[PDB]
Formats: structure tokens, C-alpha cells, sequence
């Protein structure tokens, strides 16, 4: 029982104006039913952008808010985000168990889902996050987290994350394309890949998405 | 940065009418408001300009920025476009992610505050062990503004030691989370206070009371 992500491909819609974001998302609609909306778009166009995407595309919405505050503020953020119509929210694990639990409690109450971000894809992740990541992931499992985010750019780390969370957990992975991660290699471990710039900055986003999907065709579910 | 009464209001009410009313009630006591995601996600980024129009306060956007460098740049740009004077950024994601924020702040005439250790009990699990190194990274990157926890004065003092007396340090966890205003101001330039003021029966009296308790420190 996990979200059914069409073509194992999630669009990271980080364009910052409504017109372009709507155009590109519409162009790739036949390939992707799950869109990750983050703060670049939300802070530029408002939380109503979630409403507009639901109206226009009917896509599933993951709010990539990397929630990273104290328990009381995390609760408020999750409440506001689910109220606006997000299906799921992404939460940092590094602030600790209480901060994560606050998000899980709201998701449970409100009938939505939390994704736990355990390690990140940027080079700077090696400084502090990488050393804590196995324990952050183990903490997530202990807390009952079922959905996780881990980095395409570090296949050995993504593999270990998959081991810790088990085969039944749901794992999505960014860093594919622009940051250097390979779609097929990433799907060895992740249930779905997240792709932003490779698609949304392409002259033909639909062709870019179709091309990624063609490259992973033998990895799709019947 | 010159914060009136060394007191920053954490305005985490989630509706515009209450947030504006309560801020107005305490306006004589403050000139600096921290606005975070509870208010922004409920009422929109336009709330920042509205606070400036009504109160002419400085605005710190407490967005705990914690993404990759490319996304951090976008978040900072959108935030400063909305009129924030400063933004709070996590150090835990590493130097590149912090640098991305420093760059946009310089471009738009704003400040970055580096959050190095957090105030909640869970901060002990992963953040605390990294916090001194995160602070040293801030120093190496030229960060001048920092955030550290009222709930652990010995850790707040250590942060002040690392960054030096010339850096600017603000500190949440005062009141509701158990931190003491006067003790916190031994180390921090200003205290951040949310619930003790905004959930008080009488927010103005609450703010006035806090200020009375630290009057010899002003
Ligand atoms: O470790 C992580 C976690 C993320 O959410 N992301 C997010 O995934 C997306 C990556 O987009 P892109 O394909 O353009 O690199 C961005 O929205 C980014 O904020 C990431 O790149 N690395
Ligand atoms: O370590 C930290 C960092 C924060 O920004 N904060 C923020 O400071 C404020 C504290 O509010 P309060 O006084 O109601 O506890 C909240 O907005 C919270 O998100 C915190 O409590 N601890
Ligand atoms: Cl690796």
C-alpha cells in the first residue's frame, strides 16, 4: 500500500512563475501523475498554487517543505500544508525524533503522509548529514515512518538507506539528471525518481520526460 | 542590527487578523518581528509587506532554509522579493547550501542568520554534536549573524565563544520552552519570544513584563 506513481517519475516543479510552471506541468501530464511542489514555487505564487495544480491536472502533490523546526512549529506547518491540499509533506530528520513525531502525528490525524529526508544529494551533505544518516533512517523506522527520500548522487548511500528501511518502505530519490544521477541505476533502490531541471528547462519537457521513461522502460510495473 | 529592547517577537499566529492585532498591541515594545512558515503558509508572503506598511518593523524570515544550493538560492530570492530583511538558514546541510544563501543576501542587501544548534530536546540527537563545527563553518564563511538555544545556556555561551563578541546572536526558547530572558541575554544580543507573548491573555502586559525583568540589561 504505497502511492502509485505513474512511470516511477516525479516532477520537481521548481519554476517560480505560475504561467511557466502550469505550462510545463501540463505538457508532461500524460507521463507523470505525481508532482513535487517546493518553496521556490510556493513562496512565489502562494499555497493556492497547490489548489490550481489539483484543478488543472489532478496530479498527486508532494509538498517539499523540508520541515525542520521545533515540534510545535512543525505541527503548524504540517497543518497549513495539508489544509491547502497537499497529499504528503517532506520532513528533515536531523532535528530529531520529537520534531519528526510532531509531523507524523499531524499526518495521522489529517489522513496524509510524511516522507522523511535522511541524507541529501549536494556535496555539502558529506559534512554533517552523511555521518548521521544511518541513524536518522533507523530512527524513522522506529517511529513508523513508511516513506523516505535519499540521494541519487550517492548510489552506495541510497543502497544502504534501502537496506535500513526495508523493501516494503517507499523511497523516492532526487539528483537525477542535472546533478548527475542516472535514472536506471537509481531505480535499483528507489521506487521513484525525482527529476526537475532535466525536464522543466528542456526545450521540449514532454520529449525530455518521454526520453527518461524510454530509458527505464524495462523497469516499469505491469 | 539594532533590536529595540533586545526583544524579537516570534509571530506564529496563523490568521492575519489576530497576527496584525497582537503585533499592534505590542508595537511600542518592539521593532523587529520574526515571521515564519506558520503565518506565511496560512496567509501568503504578502503578509511581510503588510507588516512593513503597518508597523515599519524589520522582518526576519524564519524559513529554516535547508535545501540544496540551487533551491536555497531560489528560496532566498523569493523571500527577499517579499521584503524580508533577513533569513534564517540551517547549517546542517553543509557549506555549499549556506553559501548559496549568503550570495543572494549580498545581491539584495539583506542578512543571513545561521542556525547552529536548536532548542528542542531532539536537537541532542544529531545537531548538538555537530553544532560547534557548524559555528566554525559560519566563521570560515564570513557569517556574522547566528541563532542558538535559550534552553541550553552553556551551549549558547559556547556558541558566543566560537563566534566572538562582534558577531550578532539571537536566541529562541525563552518562556514557553523554559529559557530565562536575563540569563539568555548574558550571551545573546536579543531574545526571540513567541507564545509567552502571543498566547498571553494580555500580550502587551506580557511583553512589558519581560522587558521589566531585563531592564538593567537594556
Ligand atoms: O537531497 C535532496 C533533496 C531534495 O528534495 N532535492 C530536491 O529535488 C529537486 C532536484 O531537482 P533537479 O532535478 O533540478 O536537480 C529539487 O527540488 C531539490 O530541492 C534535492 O535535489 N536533493
Ligand atoms: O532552535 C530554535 C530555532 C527557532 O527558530 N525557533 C523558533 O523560535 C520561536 C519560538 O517560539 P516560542 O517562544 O513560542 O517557543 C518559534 O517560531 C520557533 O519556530 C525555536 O523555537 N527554536
Ligand atoms: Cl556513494
Amino acid at each position: 500500500d504505497v502511492m502509485d506513481v505513474m512511470n516511477r517519475l516525479i516532477l520537481a516543479m521548481d519554476l517560480m512563475n505560475r504561467d511557466d510552471a502550469l505550462r510545463v506541468t501540463g505538457e508532461v501530464r500524460e507521463y507523470i501523475d505525481t508532482v513535487k511542489i517546493g518553496y521556490p514555487l510556493v513562496l512565489s505564487e502562494g499555497m493556492d498554487i497547490i489548489a490550481e495544480f489539483r484543478k488543472r491536472f489532478g496530479c498527486r502533490i508532494i509538498a517539499d517543505f523540508k520541515v525542520a523546526d521545533i515540534p510545535e512549529t512543525n505541527e503548524k506547518i504540517c497543518r497549513a500544508t495539508f489544509k491547502a491540499g497537499a497529499d504528503a509533506i517532506i520532513v528533515h530528520g536531523f532535528p530529531g525524533a520529537d520534531s519528526v513525531r510532531a509531523c507524523l502525528n499531524v499526518a495521522e490525524e489529517m489522513g496524509r503522509e510524511v516522507f522523511l529526508l535522511t541524507e541529501m544529494s549536494q556535496p555539502g551533505a558529506e559534512m554533517f548529514i552523511q555521518g548521521a544518516a544511518d541513524e536518522i533512517a533507523r530512527m524513522g523506522v522506529d517511529l513508523g515512518v513508511k516513506n523516505y527520500v535519499g540521494p541519487s548522487t550517492r548510489p552506495e548511500r541510497l543502497s544502504r538507506l534501502r537496506e535500513i528501511i526495508g523493501q516494503d518502505s517507499f523511497l523516492i530519490s532526487p539528483g537525477v539528471g542535472a546533478q548527475g544521477g542516472d535514472p536506471g541505476e537509481t531505480l535499483r533502490f528507489a521506487d521513484a525518481i525525482i527529476v526537475g531541471r532535466s525536464i522543466y528547462l528542456a526545450d521540449n519537457p514532454a520529449a525530455a520526460a518521454a526520453g527518461i521513461i524510454e530509458s527505464i522502460k524495462d523497469l516499469l510495473n505491469p
